């Protein structure tokens, strides 16, 4: 748990930002170059607020699998000169399972907050608020609204982005290496 | 940071509860026997909700120093059969300073959330919302409302209870060994 916490804190400092769309305030993880990722429900428009500063969105891709099934991630390309620290080496080729994970949230509602969620298991298929979704990771913890966009991490691993919760169970979309490039 | 996180998580699981008074929802740390502590602003009445269950308060002491100066803690004795795990050995005799602290919050607004706040320094005197207060510990982090009652910890140390914030600076009341007994 401790090493996952130390990893998470470092990763958030280097790669995370707080973002506002017309649909809410979200934690945003920058991945490489000007590409970042948001939970699909963030529904980013032509401009976003990133750390309170207006930023143009050049492109947004709502990820689906080979059979059109929702993955609940949106990738976005930002109109900005600074490049994200390349973290693609921390992204797995397939859904990660770990014994000890932390979920990191960074918004106005949850400024630099970290939650131990314990074991992460590949859940896979889920009907997510009425939408069939795949590649879900599941973990047990008391889930609250505003946590959407949180970054799920263990030591040396970025596993996914928190996209939903129900009572005492949360779900992340797996953040896979091949989604980038 | 990691060891402080692991310590905090263990301590919260064993000794913390979520409490509602007429004045709000607070994280509550149980100390020994049936004695617990709340930020003074919790203003506990004759009954509290502790983990959603009504609990009678036998006694509440609003702590002041030898010259009547506010310390911003209330100690409360609970009408309940279960005894808290005695954590008085984790309480210092005097205001603690550390290089790496975590603030742990456990309420509906912030369920099992942990914040790295870095360095804790003895601030001492503070005019706290119009009230002269002493024995304050200070740390820098983006403070939000609802964090009152959070438990400030480092590895093997319970330092104090979060009682206030202003922008990017928070304050805890030092939780001293002699307050108990």
């Amino acid at each position: 748990m401790g090493p996952a916490f130390e990893f998470a804190v470092a990763m958030m400092k280097r790669n995370s930002s707080t973002v506002k769309t017309e649909y809410g305030e979200f934690t945003m993880l920058g991945i490489y170059d000007r590409w970042a990722v948001l939970p699909r429900h963030a529904k980013p428009g032509p401009t976003i607020l990133m750390n309170d500063q207006e930023v143009g969105v050049l492109d947004a891709k709502e990820l689906v699998d080979k059979d059109g099934t929702n993955l609940e991630l949106t990738l976005l390309k930002l109109n900005r000169n600074e490049k994200f620290r390349d973290i693609r080496g921390f992204l797995a080729k397939e859904e990660v399972e770990v014994n000890e994970a932390v979920l990191a949230i960074n918004t106005s509602k949850f400024p630099n907050m970290y939650i131990p969620v314990g074991q992460v298991t590949e859940y896979g298929f889920l009907n997510l608020g009425g939408t069939p979704t795949k590649r879900m990771l599941m973990y047990n913890f008391p889930t609250r609204a505003g946590q959407c966009g949180g970054v799920l991490m263990s030591t040396g691993k970025v596993l996914g982005i928190h996209v939903g919760g129900n009572g005492h169970q949360g779900f992340s979309a797996a953040l896979l290496k091949h989604y980038f490039n």
